[PDB]
């Protein structure tokens, strides 16, 4: 069994809604990012990733190289997916924390569940996603933008 | 076994003193907050909880519903604790990271892991806690709260 | 099995280079700090003494203590590597997630990774390390600190 750990952040900007999770959330503004800026697969990707020791998601999908423009997010973590099995690994289960103050997450979960335990392969059981508020302080909390954790367990 | 991470923030407001970890820590300023504050324990709960996959502490505990306001954060511990051991989890060990500038957590450090380990009913050994500044950097580094992380593995 | 989490930040201060994760990485300005500042090696090293219930880095190697100023950290890495194991631990995994808007750390990973497997006696592929930027939000936006996350889990 093999441990992860990744983070990201990304800058509000632009017109609403957000994707995060694979959830299209409506949102005042939106996040600004090369690919749709899904904070909570990027997080979720790089502990994957990381727990399989491939590096991060940066590495295998360069933020500079064009195609990944505009790129499903979701794509990425079942290509990403894809080599870590490939590299022998199963999934042992995920937990993602979103970070922010706003929008609500809440009421996406059950259905950010539903595409994540897709692209992974395994059952909602397996895959955790939770949020929280940084009470008004920082980025977060100034609605700046929003962050995410995640932490996955490979076998 | 199961991975789970937690994290959170509270800020600063009133008089003293702050509950973290259940140890009641004495402190020039307070933290704002429904519960008691105790940003140790919430983050550590969720990790739990994260693990568990129940979600988190505000599905378990409203942070609206009026009964949790002022409520020892023990108890929500140990109650998530319930719910997962009944789920069919056992402890494997947790670890905390207090980050905060201030107040000196050190010393208060074994008594919380005396709290945490019978709210769980495992050895202390079964329960780290540490603690560091961000240099007096970020909202934490200037003062205006405290921030936590955490992660649990289940059985 | 036991699972650990590190956390550490430091900020920028004189002239480069920084010392990260073992590496010498040529920046504009340098890291405060008592020891070398190694951000990483700190986070990486609270992450396994988390994980064998030893505290923390500054529980071991007091910051006050005079020694330690300009120590390597990876010297404080080695000890206390050399304790956990003597507790009767044995590395699973780590993985390390730098959070630094700059410099760019894709370049030095390979050989942060040698460095650190080096000190742990691991194989590298027992060692993961990636970076992120906080998309110039927050202190690590700003280029005012760097900060670092890390997970780890013995046997
Ligand atoms: C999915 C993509 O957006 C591409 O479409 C990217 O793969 C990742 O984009 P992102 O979430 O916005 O992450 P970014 O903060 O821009 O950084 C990605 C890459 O930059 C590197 N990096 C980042 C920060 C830093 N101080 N030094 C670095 O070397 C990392 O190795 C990482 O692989
Ligand atoms: C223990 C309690 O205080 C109740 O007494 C709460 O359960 C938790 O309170 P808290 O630590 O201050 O956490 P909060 O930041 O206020 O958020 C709690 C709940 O809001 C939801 N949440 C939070 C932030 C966000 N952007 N979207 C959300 O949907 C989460 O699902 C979480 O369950
Ligand atoms: C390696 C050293 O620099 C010594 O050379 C230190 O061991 C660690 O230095 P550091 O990474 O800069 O970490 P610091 O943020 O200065 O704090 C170290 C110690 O202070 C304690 N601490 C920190 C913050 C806080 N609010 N309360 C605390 O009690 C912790 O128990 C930790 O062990
Ligand atoms: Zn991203
Ligand atoms: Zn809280
Ligand atoms: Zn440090």
């Amino acid at each position: 069994m093999r441990i992860g750990h990744g983070f990201d952040v990304h800058a509000f900007g632009g017109e609403g809604p957000i994707i995060i999770g694979g959830v299209r959330i409506p949102y005042e503004k939106g996040l600004l990012a090369h690919s749709d800026g899904d904070v909570a697969l990027h997080a979720l990707t790089d502990a994957l990733l990381g727990a399989a020791a491939l590096g991060d998601i940066g590495k295998l999908f360069p933020d500079t190289d064009p195609a990944f423009k505009g790129a499903d997010s979701r794509e990425l973590l079942r290509e990403a997916w894809r080599r870590i099995q490939a590299k022998g690994y199963t999934l042992g289960n995920v937990d993602v924390t979103i970070i922010a103050q706003a929008p609500k997450m809440l009421p996406h979960i059950p259905q950010m569940r539903v595409f994540i335990a897709e692209d992974l392969g395994c059952h909602m059981d397996d895959v955790n996603v939770k949020a929280t508020t940084t009470e008004k302080l920082g980025f977060t909390g100034r609605g700046e933008g929003i962050a995410c954790e995640a932490v996955a367990l490979l076998i």
